[PDB]
């Protein structure tokens, strides 16, 4: 308690903001995945040590992962059970680099010499938050080994991590992963006994909360969530917090103008473009080269001499604005799926590399799964759908267009490679091409349909399609 005083004094300055937390707006939460409420996670129904939060991306798990660190350091969160809370960035542990869980540990500190020794002394006080599994660079399987029982042996990220996750370091120590319903499947084959719990977001209540809580102007928030109740697909697509912050942000831009409030965005691709309009184009095509770089060599962190290499001098008052965020020389996007968009648009753009080659590793942990690579382009490529349509290539979208046709058409009737493409995830791929042509076309290859639905977003996605192969 002479270093926990020290240490909470620390969480409680790192985690004061997302990145004050006074925007923070509660999450739906779902245990046997029955709404749990934090202070009872680590409750048994023998005891819990290991607790995985699935989770969309954009849904809020690195704030909630935040906010419990914020919450225990303030004492309101587990006062009793932990003595210790590490959170640990998944973004930033390296798979490859040779690391023992004590240099881990003393990452987490505030100080070059931490009491290790003092820290480890009493296991079951510890919780480890791993914040975005999904997000570890680079591949991560069950063949791993052999497993590490020593926290001071310095054993490679993968055995670190994995044996962390197995319980053989330190098996008695509380562990809280979050992670994308995608990566659940690497991660399922490692846990011991897990309490899995949902996050699902913001509830039809906490959506007009967190609109009321972004424009301190009731006037202007009630305006602003005016626009999304009037519009089906954006009241529904705001269930996700990171898709609230989106439209907010952009309706704040057009609220500066005496233009009357009106986004009339039907996908995930238009409301990604919307937000790019906001912010508006010399340095668009410099983004999209450095996100593809990073797609294809797993790079979620882009170091001072990447930006160099990408012409980027530029992104000292523009692109650092609303577009790139500091971290800790280091600088990543704002979000993940923002990566994904420039990488998306920068096959898209006149003068692009093959899009038969990024097809070629979709649902890879490896590559990063290109979830939102793909179904981005697939948006993007509609010729029904900007300002930033002048500048991609209106011939190579014909030819991406052709491509996607055959992938869809070979994932709808093809052995299983992978999980993904889901008939889901194809769903949503197709929701974002919004052309009944194409739509239609691609409805023909599915010899069976597959209901699995889970939110009202997935019902409005799943229900445009099946619409779509009548076959008269
Ligand atoms: C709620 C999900 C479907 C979502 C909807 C929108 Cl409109 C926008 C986003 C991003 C662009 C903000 C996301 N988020 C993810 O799609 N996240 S995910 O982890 O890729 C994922 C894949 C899946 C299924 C489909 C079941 O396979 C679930 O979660
Ligand atoms: N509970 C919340 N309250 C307010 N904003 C939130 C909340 N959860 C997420 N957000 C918004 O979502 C954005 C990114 O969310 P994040 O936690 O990184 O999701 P994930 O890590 O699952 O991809 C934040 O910038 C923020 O504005």
């Amino acid at each position: 308690k002479d270093y926990r005083k020290k240490y909470r004094k620390y969480v409680r300055s790192r985690f004061q903001c997302i990145e004050l937390n006074k925007r923070y707006t509660r999450l739906r939460l779902i245990k046997e995945h029955s709404p749990i409420k934090m202070e009872l996670l680590f409750d048994p129904d023998e005891p819990v040590h290991t607790v995985v939060f699935q989770g969309a991306a954009g849904i809020g798990k690195t704030i909630l992962a935040r906010k419990m660190m914020l919450d225990w350091a303030s004492g309101t969160l587990y006062q009793d059970r932990f003595d210790y809370l590490f959170y640990i960035h998944c973004r930033e542990v390296s798979l490859v680099t040779q690391r023992s869980l004590g240099d881990l540990i003393m990452s987490c500190c505030p100080d070059p010499n931490p009491p290790i020794h003092k820290i480890v002394r009493k296991p079951s006080r510890i919780l480890f938050l791993m914040d975005g599994f999904d997000e570890l660079q680079g591949a991560f399987d069950e063949h791993i080994g052999p497993l590490c029982t020593d926290w001071q042996k310095a054993e490679r990220g993968d055995i670190l991590l994995s044996s962390l996750i197995r319980k053989k370091l330190l098996p008695e120590a509380s562990l809280l992963i979050t992670t994308r319903p995608v990566a659940l499947e690497k991660l399922q084959h490692l846990l011991d006994h897990p309490r899995h719990v949902e996050i699902l977001g913001f509830s039809e209540a906490k959506r007009k909360e967190y609109f009321f809580k972004y424009f301190s102007d009731e006037a202007q928030a009630r305006a602003a969530f005016s626009l999304i109740q009037e519009n089906e697909v954006l009241f529904t697509m705001c269930f996700i917090p990171l898709v609230c912050w989106i439209v907010c942000t952009g309706l704040k831009q057009q609220m500066e103008s005496g233009k009357s409030l009106a986004q009339t965005s039907k996908t995930t691709t238009a409301v990604y473009v919307f937000f790019l309009s906001s912010l508006l184009c010399a340095h668009l095509w410099g983004l999209c080269s450095l996100a593809a770089d990073g797609i294809w060599n797993q790079k979620i962190l882009f170091e001072e001499s990447d930006l160099r290499n990408h012409g980027l001098q530029d992104v000292s008052a523009f692109l650092r604005m609303n577009l790139f965020q500091k971290e800790v020389k280091f600088y990543s996007f704002i979000h993940m799926t923002f990566q994904e968009f420039f990488a998306a648009m920068y096959y898209l753009l006149e003068e692009s590399r093959d899009v038969t080659v990024l097809l070629e590793n979709y649902g890879k942990f490896e590559k990063g799964y290109l979830i939102f690579v793909v179904r981005f382009l697939f948006g993007l490529v509609n010729q029904e759908r900007s300002y930033l349509e002048k500048k991609l290539s209106c011939k190579i979208s014909q030819q991406i267009r052709l491509e996607l046709l055959k992938w869809i058409e070979v994932k709808a009737k093809a052995k299983k490679l992978q999980i993904q493409p889901s008939q889901l995830e194809l769903f949503y791929c197709l929701y974002e091409m919004q052309e009944e042509d194409f739509v239609q076309r691609a409805m023909d290859y599915f010899p069976k349909i597959e209901i699995n639905l889970s939110t009202r977003m997935d019902h409005m996605v799943s229900s445009f399609c099946i619409e779509n192969c009548h076959r008269v």
